[PDB]
């Protein structure tokens, strides 16, 4: 395409792309295979291979919390997808990242949606506040990735909620163009899918990994009709959400007024599959490449409707194949971690409160935690709190650094609980759901691509680590918002190649 700067003038949409546990391991991985969107992105865009979901807490909803904030979750306050509050109202104390706990009957496993947790302002958020005719929309395939990318004043935050199709907060009622989206997603769903043929690629992934009473590794999502659980979990519930957010791009006519609009998009397959499979299996990469596939057709969409847009996309954390397939090839001590570290075991042996068997602890340990041949370390929450907030490459962070970027006081944990590197926080079970999972402070859950890319722009690429928080203020930079750089954590990256600078 005809060469133009990526900063020459402000870009009329933002689009912004969250995958769901594409690691950069994953990303690497397929690299050479993409043909479609992904191509576009890393043959033409500005390419950051090494980009980091830089704190410990390597999970949904602070990775996304950083994505569209320039805020590490020691900022934004969403420290996990859950964290206890022993002082609350009601009942369970255990609350949901993006809940509002305050509402009656509630309880982490029955709540209302909320952005109430969320402690700064999202990139749409500041649009609007310059410019009231800003339109905000996100959608996603899980309500926390899309009500952290959007924040309290978006126009539009849609998610999928189940076998009725997208929903969003209490009291919105469908529109127009999402019934006609849940009229398209209720006919997919109502059809038998027989599977996908493999790509050439995922050929030599095909053979079976027994993890417990699973069997993983050669899935192709053949489902039958109706099979809402096959459907949520394989690439079909991404090529819907991409429709989605074309049918609103095109709907509300967003990038074709005066004033920049954005839209968020949650991309949630990719994080089933690698829980559900492992992600070195026929499953994950299938997916991988309808993904590909998909973001082409989506792009070429846009690119006909003649809008111009900047495209970023990232991960909101990386992920870790299940330690079975690891121990198959040449990673023999790869392993489960001891039943006994999980919540109930731990409380009778150690009086404490925690979510799973790493990350935060609550006081109603150091010596029996520090001497398990599993564990890598414990932090108290004063060593963390006496740590300043990182500066510096976020590949080469200390572990506390990293705890210190997912602190925030008046939610985490009396302790913090650190696996060795390659212990599976799911332990072994009879009976087993997922098989793998990420969350860990280690290089596979953090490091994720960031890429920028916007029609005829010229490529670079930087392989030095950057972090998630970077992204906010370098798009605003394209579109001239001020932002003080004393309200967020992360630094401008220039998206122009040589000499001329978008920063
Ligand atoms: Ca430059
Ligand atoms: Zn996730
Ligand atoms: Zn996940």
């Amino acid at each position: 395409p005809a060469a133009r700067s990526i900063a020459a003038t402000p870009p009329k949409l933002i689009v912004a792309i969250s995958v769901d546990q594409f690691s950069a391991d994953l990303f690497s991985e397929y690299r050479q295979y993409y043909t479609g969107g992904l191509k576009r992105l890393t043959s033409e865009g500005a390419v950051f291979p090494r980009g980091y979901q830089s704190h410990a807490a390597t999970e949904t909803c602070p990775g996304h919390s950083t994505i569209l904030t320039g805020s590490r979750p020691s900022r934004t306050g969403i420290i996990a997808n859950n964290w206890f509050d022993l002082d609350a109202k009601r009942e369970d104390k255990n609350l949901y990242c993006a809940e509002d706990e305050s509402q009656p009957g509630s309880s982490s496993d029955k709540y209302e949606a909320s952005p109430l947790h969320l402690k700064v302002p999202t990139l749409g958020g500041r649009m609007k506040a310059a410019n009231p005719a800003t339109r905000v929309v996100s959608v996603a395939g899980k309500d926390r990735a899309a009500i952290m990318m959007g924040g309290a004043t978006a126009d539009q935050v849609w998610w999928l909620g189940g076998p009725q199709g997208y929903v969003s907060y209490k009291g919105v009622a469908p529109t127009p163009l999402v019934t006609q989206v849940n009229q398209a997603f209720a006919q997919r769903l109502a059809q038998p899918n027989p599977g996908f043929e493999l790509p050439a690629q995922c050929v030599s992934k095909d053979f079976p990994v027994q993890a417990g009473n699973r069997t993983v590794g050669t899935g192709r999502f053949a489902r039958d009709a109706g099979d809402y659980k096959g459907f949520r979990i394989s690439p079909e519930q991404d090529a819907m959400t991409l429709a989605f957010a074309a049918a609103a791009i095109e709907n509300m006519q967003l990038g074709k007024q005066a004033q920049t609009d954005i839209i968020s998009i949650g991309l949630s397959a990719t994080d089933y599959v690698g829980h559900t499979f492992g992600t070195e299996g026929t499953e994950s990469c299938i997916q991988v490449d309808r993904l590909d596939t998909e973001l082409g057709a989506f792009f070429d969409k846009l690119d006909k409707d003649g809008i111009d847009y900047v495209v970023v996309l990232t991960a909101d954390h990386g992920g870790h194949d299940l330690p079975e397939r690891h121990r198959m090839n040449a990673m023999p001590m790869e392993q489960r971690v001891d039943m006994a570290l999980t919540p109930k075991a731990l409380n009778a042996t150690i009086v404490i409160w925690s979510d799973g068997p790493s990350g935060d602890i609550y006081y109603d340990a150091l010596k029996y935690l520090r001497a398990h041949p599993q564990v890598q370390t414990v932090f108290t929450k004063a060593e963390i709190a006496a740590t300043p907030s990182p500066s510096g490459p976020p590949e080469s962070w200390s572990l506390i650094q990293e705890a210190r970027a997912s602190f925030y006081p008046s939610r985490s944990g009396d302790l913090l609980l650190l696996l060795k590197p390659r212990v599976m926080s799911i332990p072994e079970q009879a009976v087993m759901g997922s098989v793998a999972t990420h969350g860990s402070p280690w290089d596979t859950d953090r490091r994720v691509p960031i890429l920028f890319w916007r029609k005829g722009m010229q490529h670079f690429e930087q392989p030095l680590g950057v972090e998630t928080v970077d992204i906010l203020p370098s798009l605003a930079a394209l579109i001239k918002l001020p932002v003080p750089k004393d309200q967020i954590d992360g630094r401008c990256l220039d998206l122009v190649a040589g000499k001329d600078d978008s920063c």
